[PDB]
């Protein structure tokens, strides 16, 4: 029932022809589970949710629960910006045995702050029973939430937890002050270590894919006091963040899979493009020292 | 097909239940055809597309394509964040019968300049000689084109037209400067005149939907060098305007084709609320204003 | 005492040792009267205040007032930062015998609304007596003023105008709405034919220092209808402002009077840099367009 | 000379006719030297240098070095926009006996990368052999550097030190990997902890004028891995800070001073407005709480 711990935002495996690599979709899942993962976020960004549509969605979630339910941590990403769609995937997450839900501020159009605070409670209702985890990424939702509006709607019946994908580590701090039994995830990787040091319990990231045991490893440095080895791990991770960012985010982790013999096809959908050729060293690169960790 | 014009962008009906009102929808694309507009724009921003499955955009399609091809020109916005669902969509506005079609800069996620070229292209290649309606809305996009990148995506081979959703009129008359002969689509009603002056030869907006006379007045009035009438007409637009930004502009607007009796339930779908109750009065009076426009 | 008007932002030419070059101040400010200007707008942005100190601003408002006190019209910008400071140059504007006081609202630091009209109110009281042109630009303050608050600006005693270098040509129109007999100053050149459609009655520009008669000549041709003309000559406007973003638009426009034997050394303070000389070609050549422009 | 540490980003006490108050000057430089700090920033942002003139800024450059030189580590902040302005501020720090000297990239006017490199090239020449502390508060300066024109910056000859007011830890710890010794301050008071352990070796900040043994602690404690107490101390830090950003930090931080008998007069320059009386309470409070905590 305890939904604290490090979550990998599950990537989405595609075939040549663009449509669901299932057997990939299984080895990563297992892979996942291999690092020591506390869990899984799927259908998330990472996922491409965004250019998925919602039975694609549903498979993916239903996939995931036949080979990691009852192993770690499942945690389902709902949110589309209509509520009705986001809705049906909650009553899927249901239906498929997830531990919680999850859904991104409804984004494209502005929606006034009621109006977020009824997606939520509508999405919760369909989620029966599960917990929600708010999930706030201003970045990408062009959506600002005022502390004071988090602060809502982390209150909110049925919501268990808040993924804060932000830079703000004053907020974090805040946050944490405002709620201290709050499970607070870190959204930004790059900033691992001091998110968890300004208030976050926890944190969900694309990057957890190919290194989460970096990441399992920075929250226990900093549980024992061992800063040096908090601020090694976090380097490591940014220098392998320095080349995603150039290479595409979910290409790049997707190629780096590929390397790994987990992915078949490294491939991110339309109008995602491919990666640039000049990258593929570094990538095939770090997947070996990966491989060899 | 000469595309240069006012085309209302229609807003998509639904009911209680949040489904698809076929009937009314087939009424409100009778009712812009009788207000003289030049043309529809489908399944954009203001039809709700961004909260409609592709088989809900493409009944919406199929039905205004059934109601008014050949008797207005029809653009239809097929635009995802996905290429393959945008080249689906644009493959059916082809099939109904459509005139164009058009893509809104892919968003959410970051994509580089070249992977919205290449977004585009794939979709013009789907459209199968429809031409192409750029879609440029900054603010909500979050995608900020240059008038570089512009160029290039006006001058894509298939692209017919520039929807130029951007208050900028700097970057307006730049681009009329350097394309003469493009079809360029004014995008915030609130300043078409001044869109109008600095380059824009038409305009694509969703209070056309219940006024879009005041705005083919507007481009007559300048046409004549009456500005006095272009200022006034524009005046009365922003006065609307300003009441539809405080009631939710999708649904002020439904609210008022409701009180003009074209739309059944004035209802947004959720995440969108109702109006709220303290303004149907004005939304009400409005409706009566403007049907008296009419004559 | 009428403000409306077409007023130039005046520029404050450099020696070789970036000291007030008095004798081409005195040139630039006669150039401008013998180009019809209404008025000229002293020490503002375009006038690099923010890179003088408080006795060099005063010095050139000084200056400025012995060569043109009645013969057009004159506003001395006394905004800075600090409250007091921009008193002082209000107290030495009214000595001077300037026509009108404007201030930028205060940067840098935020500051909160009710701070900002206090900052207007006592700079009013300091003007003694000459009226207050409240100066809004965003993008260059960072500070992001609201309709309403920009009401309770110009309506404090004392003030009579607002210049308005914003690109929203809606809230250009809202105000008008809201302000019929408000003297409105569009502040971005490059949209000058657009915002007085909106519904400003003149502006003030840093370009009008090289070409006031064109933007003289779009005031002239909007109040007889004749838009092509008004168009032509904003698109010849916006050739010219295209390149001088390029250039640098404080070093471009320098340089262009340089050519025009106006300003003898075109530099900017320091930190901004010289003219990159890929530039100077077109530089030199439109200033000879200009020179023929009239005749 | 080592420039690592936490120093206090001074704030400059005005009497109550709000002019400079050399008295308290000195006695709040005192006070700071007596909470152990390791050096004052003098005349940045926080010591109000935007709302003073060249001259006051000087007088209270030289107030503190009389006071303060050879028993804390002084830096000075000649930042103006003007370069030659700045070059007078940097000269006068060095015939003070300053050890370094900091410039806030220029802001209001756009200027490129070059040219903000040439304006800390003119300065530290200027400066005559003291080092240059780049500083970066794209908040406030508008200015949004990235990391290579950082890297630059950083690596030209005379740069001793980057004083990092951004809240971007991913960018303070691609800083650090990208140049190990540098001397890294963390500006944002709010996240030092977490600013520490991303990278930043001090920090530099408004706040340490009130509680600067608590950052000095929150540097202990992370030097000895007890990130227990660290954290304990960033909330407590935190708690003042919610309450200076609601009560107007550099006005909260004097009045917590002047409760705590350093200063003076709590006042701060117009435009800034008083303290909303309201909170007084509250600061008193934290003015016992602050006083007690020092036994």
């Amino acid at each position: 029932t305890n939904l604290r711990g490090v979550m990998a935002a599950l990537l989405t495996p595609f075939d040549q022809q663009q449509a669901l690599d299932k057997a990939s979709l299984r080895r990563l899942v297992q892979f996942n589970i291999q690092q020591g993962i506390d869990g899984l976020y799927v259908g998330g960004s990472t996922g491409e949710a965004f250019v998925q549509s919602l039975s694609e969605r549903e498979q993916v979630l239903e996939i995931v629960a036949e080979e990691a339910k009852g192993k770690i941590k499942l945690i389902a990403h709902v949110g589309c910006v209509s509520t009705a769609e986001s809705q049906q995937l909650a009553a899927s997450a249901k239906r498929y045995g997830f531990d919680a839900v999850s859904a991104v501020t409804p984004f494209y159009y502005p929606f006034s702050f009621e109006e977020h605070c009824d997606h939520y409670r509508a999405i919760i209702d369909s989620a029966d029973g599960l917990p929600m985890v708010v999930y706030n990424i201003p970045a990408r939702s062009g959506v600002k939430l005022t502390l004071d509006q988090i602060n809502t709607l982390v209150t909110l019946p049925g919501v268990g937890a808040l993924k804060q994908t932000s830079g703000d580590l004053y907020q974090m701090e805040q946050i944490r002050r405002e709620h201290p039994d709050l499970v607070l995830y870190n959204g930004y990787d790059e900033i691992f270590a001091s998110g968890l040091l300004a208030g976050a319990d926890g944190g969900i990231g694309s990057t957890y894919n190919i290194m989460g045991w970096r990441y399992q490893g920075i929250v226990k440095a900093l549980k024992e006091g061992d800063i040096q080895t908090a601020q090694k791990l976090q380097t490591e991770c940014n220098k392998v963040i320095d080349l995603l960012i150039k290479t595409g985010v979910f290409r790049g982790l997707k190629t780096v899979l590929h390397y790994m013999d987990v992915v078949s096809v490294p491939l991110c959908r339309k109008p995602f493009g491919p990666v640039d050729e000049k990258y593929l060293p570094e990538l095939k690169a770090l997947a070996q020292q990966l491989m060899q960790e």
